[PDB]
């Protein structure tokens, strides 16, 4: 886990009087992803702690239109679908290019929510 507990409250408690999508909002969960190097699991446990869920599902239909634009734009760098999907492989360690991509499309959907 890329994450303890303490950390998960303290990056809740940064951002609890900030609207997602918002610049000190979004620039709190940069520096986190950055310093910790999250995977898509350890980025849907933040999520429990970060949002509502009328929140994470606008996010995550964001995002997986996100992946699916990068992906049919050919702009993902080292992607073989063949070895499954974005989410699947930037869960491997060894996978730490495809992970950073997967974190800066994750991060960019907080930006497109539809409000």
């Amino acid at each position: 886990r890329a994450w303890a507990l303490r950390e998960l409250q303290d990056i809740k408690k940064e951002i609890e009087n900030k609207a997602p999508g918002s610049q000190v909002w979004i620039q709190t969960l940069r520096l986190a992803i950055l310093q910790a190097d999250p995977t898509p699991a350890d980025l849907e446990q933040l999520c429990q702690y970060i949002a509502s869920p009328v929140d994470q599902t606008a996010h995550m239909t964001s995002l997986t239109a996100a992946i699916a634009a990068a992906e049919a734009a050919n702009t993902l760098q080292g992607f073989n679908p063949q070895n499954g999907t974005l989410t699947q492989q930037s869960a491997q360690p060894n996978a730490g290019d495809l992970r950073s991509q997967y974190q800066n499309l994750w991060l960019q959907a907080w930006k497109n929510l539809p409000t």
